[PDB]
DNA sequence: AGCCGAGC
DNA sequence: TGCAGCTCGGCT
DNA sequence: AGCCGAGC
DNA sequence: TGCAGCTCGGCT
């Protein structure tokens, strides 16, 4: 007692304790449905207590963490659990205020994950309790066919719980999930009350684990996770010419693209897409209009999403050309068409902004690469040559990145000895934030700590919001020692960067590990090249259909102004039959679109009466002719040519955009 | 002396030292402004300048309970940071020895709500330490920084007229004087409208700055007589109409939509709450909810306080909305502008006085407004009666689905009773609570005390539903007879009084007025709405007239084309435009009519070629005649006839909608 | 130990 | 995801 | 000793 | 308006 949000059971703590159920709900809303579902009657045997958000994995959480956790302590107090005390006999169980815990989560994967973390919590502290049948679940009277009993049934349950939640079973989880993904491919080519913990883990929780990967680990093809892809898709559909509140953009994405989660995560994703400070995006697809955070705090200083604004970068449709949309496979969420399975950008975006995310079994980490360097390599491969090797590269980073080994790099800031008493620091290594360096490095150097001596006499700061300048004073003696020991080393201006986890989803939807970024580059290249061929086939078909369509329209207009044909007072039916008999083609553009998965002459008869006038007749001829020349000008271009055009246009604008950024 | 457990404070380096009285504490409006002051001070400023942010409006300490004052976080925080002590005169220069800061600089938004926070801060210091105002303790920083001194206004205390100004603004004893104060302001501004420093005194801040807030408080809090809306509410409707959603929208998303579309200059949470309020339909809320509660919008159980978050509930227009606010009337409204953007009208003009239906209520400065709900059908019937020149029946308050009783004690005085019935000589039954008594509150504040304590009842059970109230109460046969001896409704507090002597509203001209009876409100509404039916008729005769002319010309052209009487084939634009003039075709009749508060033939020449076909020629002729009849039919009707048509349509959909509610 | 970020 | 309190006037 | 609601 | 912590993996 004395715990808020708890609706303790009436008979709890008394002689009916072991016949009392604590209902633990995912969220306050689920709690209040449990409350109205009990009525007056249920309050004797049933208590209810909400949890907000994911809970601690206690199995390898530190002791400070476990002792300080609100939720876990609240559950312990409410139920009467005691650490170390096993529940073997029946005199033990007389110490509990409740006899059962009934977990009521959303019937979604994240719901399953909470069920799992709760199960994990009991199993790790009181495994004996699991055997007595302590845990139940409420799936969403009928109210008894909704209840399911978790059954312990031997040591294959201890193995399954540990497979999901032990820091020592990461490799096991990879195998586990590899088997799962392999099975579900096989099932895709063909077709399609007690619950053991093993069956829960291996038939329900694994769906969360998989979904966690699908949402946290990006695609090779466009560098996007599904949430980020929804943000772009929504922005492309909107086509905003002026900025939008981020919070408002989030609701739009939720609605236009069937995003089924809390909008806060969306707003945060949008902020992460727009950020443009040293160590975030080499090319932000979204414009950071307002305070989106700075290198002073790693963006942690962004303003609230209801006071910041964004819109597409002019580089966005240059990187993801609208016409290629006709080539994408757009997904469906209950009969609404949403974002595509991936976009197909002109260079590999996954390398530019350096994908990163954490799933189950695997994680992704990729550093940034230089956009012009990637353009040049793509041009090289278009020439049949081999791509040059690429080092990680961060836009506006003044330091150095040197190869140390396979997928390992030294990232160094800049420190120059000015006089015998003064060093100057003008760059921090990538992802070292200014405030953090000040507090964790320079302060301890000025003040000493309990464990370290002072090393400097003073420091002064001269940063701008995008640059770094520390002026540090020392004694001639201490500077001399610092040099001998290595300035970057002493000043923590040198960090390593290790990339042995380049895990991405390939274009088929398969999770692969890539050993080098040249492998990533080459797989991207082969795919993008074939999509340029698909674009050509599509444009020839479409432009050809438009040519035909203009020819028929222009022929009618001429046949009309010469008295060769009349529609005046002719009936619909006779007009159609006259047109057929004179070899006018049914809507060619519609016919073409149709052949991509009664005769229609509306493209002709929907023309305005203006069409018959002198200038409009001339203008219609010039357009008919111009389309013909446009069909042919396209046929003369190779997929390589089309690509090289896109790349040239992109670089022109990239130069202009980066130039305006250095002035502003 | 330092300061410890005040996390958001940036203390001046020299604060609390010998150089205390040269230190300045900057109080900001919100954390946002706190960070801009922190940057503005840089590293230099951190010595003499302190920064502490206040979130929200602060306590009015003049006439506040002793408890409120002691428990309030901001006031107590300011006191610790500055080192003030209650009941100490800061008259000499020795008394100032105990302050950690010598002055406070207030930094707020330069809007009316900022002025209010300034005033409340001034009120705080003034009421506790007048002494300090003489020494010039308070200053302010005007804002849209290294040019600080031009931005820095000092407050001057010049005499007991400064005391009177502050007291007039913030004393519970000077409500009447505030009425007079604002009446002058509204009058002077009505006159000016027809026709055409460094050391601010308190009197001038109050009478030239704060009064601007007090007035804005009224403009946003007191409803209009015409449509019963406040500006926030009006903007929400205007947006809904403009949007015309055919399916539900998330409340949070609609709020963002309103802000964008109607230039709503405030936080969106307030707007989300307003939206929820507009949509509620439980007993005691709206009689006709103009927005639909799709999701959990609160219940009579908690007075709606149990509504879900605005991001998990949906809304759209009631089918009754455009029946009450007919679209055609939009053409008669004066729409407002917010700097090159057309926004909501100054009012909508509904077909019955909505201000009576859902019972307007708000609190301003000097004035407040309360109005109870009235029955929709009774109002329709009084409108009909007045249309027939009869007398309007007097009206009693009516709450949709209220099962109890509302009795008139006298003008604007009513007694509202719930329902209590004797079941047996041991048992009573409560089946209705008085209007605006919420179920959980009644249980907690009435029944519980009666069960516990000198205890009057022996037990009680609950059989509520979401929308109905049922308590069964068990009593001792002696106690019941006693309870029944006094009033049963009295003992069980099932009778409340409702008193309506503050029916203050903005009239159609924008003047604030106190109405004595609803009959007065009804008359004034009535004279204005009848007059707008006149306008709608004139407007419709004119526009339909233009449309008729437009169709006449179009039909004419078509008939002349299909007969050879006119040809456009291969004619230049000029020759064709000049020809049409010569034949007396009229430049776009509708365009011309609209402009009326070279020739344009596009309305003829933009017609499709289909127009010349048999079926289309007949359809055009039918349409032309249809419009002919429509103009004529309308010309014969009175404004009063039009009004009866709208009312009849409104009542038919009300019967349908309300029927469907009493089944779902 | 704590970052990275898309979920609750 | 939910948590946190004030203004202003009339009324009880 | 607090509701009502549009603001911060 | 801003406040509150946890997962999952790789690597510092
Ligand atoms: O529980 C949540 C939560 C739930 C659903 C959506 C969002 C949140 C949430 O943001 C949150 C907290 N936010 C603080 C800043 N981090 C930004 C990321 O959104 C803080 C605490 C918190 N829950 C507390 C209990 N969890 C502790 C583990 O047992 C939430
Ligand atoms: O300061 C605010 C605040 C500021 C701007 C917008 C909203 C709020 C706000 O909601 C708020 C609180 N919300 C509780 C729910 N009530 C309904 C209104 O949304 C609670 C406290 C609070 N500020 C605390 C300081 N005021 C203390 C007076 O001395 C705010
Ligand atoms: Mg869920
Ligand atoms: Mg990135
Ligand atoms: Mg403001
Ligand atoms: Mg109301
Ligand atoms: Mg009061
Ligand atoms: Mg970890």
């Amino acid at each position: 007692k004395g715990i808020p949000k708890l609706d303790d059971a009436n008979d709890a703590g008394g002689k009916h304790s072991l016949e009392c159920t604590l209902i633990l709900t995912e969220g306050d809303s689920a709690k209040s449905l449990a409350v109205s579902g009990l009525g007056v009657i249920g309050r004797d045997r049933y208590g209810v207590f909400p949890l907000r958000g994911k809970i601690l994995n206690v199995r390898e959480a530190s002791h400070k963490q476990i002792m300080e956790n609100a939720e876990i302590n609240n559950i312990i107090k409410i139920v009467g659990l005691q650490y170390k005390k096993s529940y073997d006999d029946a005199e033990s169980l007389k110490t509990l205020r409740y006899g059962k815990i009934m977990i009521m989560t959303d019937q979604d994967q994240d719901g399953s994950h909470i069920k799992g973390l709760l199960i994990n919590f009991i199993h790790h502290n009181w495994p004996s309790l699991l055997k007595h049948g302590f845990l139940e679940e409420f799936i969403t009277a009928d109210m008894e066919r909704h209840r399911i009993l978790f059954r312990y049934a031997g040591p294959e349950d201890d193995a399954a719980i540990t497979l999901a939640f032990s820091k020592k079973k990461i490799d096991d989880r990879k195998e586990w999930l590899t088997n799962f993904m392999e099975d579900r491919r096989q099932r895709r080519l063909h077709g399609l009350k007690h619950l053991t913990y093993n069956d829960f883990i291996n038939k329900e929780l694994i769906l969360f684990s998989n979904s966690d990967n699908e949402r946290s680990i990006p695609s090779l093809v466009d560098g996007f996770k599904p949430g980020q892809r929804k943000v772009l898709f929504t922005c492309f559909k909107r086509n905003d010419k002026r900025e939008v509140k981020v919070a408002q953009l989030a609701g739009s994405v939720a609605e236009m693209s069937a995003y089924h989660h809390g909008e806060q995560a969306l707003m945060m994703t949008i902020v992460n897409l727009a950020q443009n400070f040293v160590g975030s995006n080499n090319i932000n697809l979204l414009q950071p209009i307002g305070q989106f955070g700075t290198r002073l705090h790693g963006g942690k200083d962004a303003a609230s999403p209801r006071y910041i604004f964004t819109m597409l970068s002019t580089l966005a449709r240059l990187l993801f050309p609208a016409v290629d949309d006709n080539l994408l496979k757009f997904l469906y969420d209950d009969n609404q068409r949403v974002e595509p399975e991936w976009y197909i950008p002109i260079i590999p975006m996954v390398l530019i902004n350096g994908a990163e995310g954490i799933g189950t079994g695997w994680a992704c980490k990729l550093p940034n690469y230089d956009a012009r360097e990637i353009v040049n390599n793509v041009r090289r491969m278009l020439d049949g040559l081999d791509p040059h090797p690429m080092l990680p590269n961060y836009k506006n980073f003044k330091g150095t990145i040197q190869e140390l080994g396979q997928n390992q790099y030294a990232v160094s800031g800049e420190i120059f000895v000015v006089d015998r008493n003064t060093v100057e620091i003008t760059e921090l290594p990538v992802r070292t934030w200014t405030q953090v360096y000040k507090e964790q490095v320079l302060e301890p150097m000025l003040n000493g700590t309990d464990k370290t001596p002072a090393l400097i006499s003073d420091y002064k700061e001269y940063h701008t919001d995008t640059t770094v300048k520390f002026v540090v004073k020392m004694t001639e003696e201490k500077l001399a020692q610092a040099e001998a020991a290595g300035l970057h080393k002493v000043f923590k201006l040198q960090t390593t960067l290790t990339c042995n986890s380049m895990v991405l989803f390939d274009h088929m939807g398969c999770l692969k590990k890539y050993e080098t970024v040249q492998d990533i580059l080459k797989e991207f290249f082969d795919l993008r090249l074939s999509y340029y061929g698909l674009r050509k086939e599509w444009l020839v078909g479409m432009l050809g259909a438009e040519s035909t369509k203009l020819n028929n329209q222009a022929r009618f207009i001429l046949e009309k102004i010469q008295g060769k044909i009349t529609i005046e007072n002719r009936s619909k039916k006779d007009l159609i039959q006259m047109l057929v008999q004179r070899g006018y083609e049914s809507d060619p553009v519609k016919a073409w679109k149709e052949a991509q998965e009664g005769p229609d002459f509306n493209y002709i008869l929907n023309m305005s009466l203006w069409s018959l006038t002198k200038e409009k007749v001339e203008e219609l001829i010039k357009q008919r002719d111009a389309k013909g020349r446009e069909v042919n000008d396209l046929k003369r271009k190779s997929p390589s040519d089309l690509w090289k055009e896109d790349l040239a246009a992109f670089v022109e604008e990239l130069d202009k955009v980066e130039s305006q950024e250095r002035e502003d």
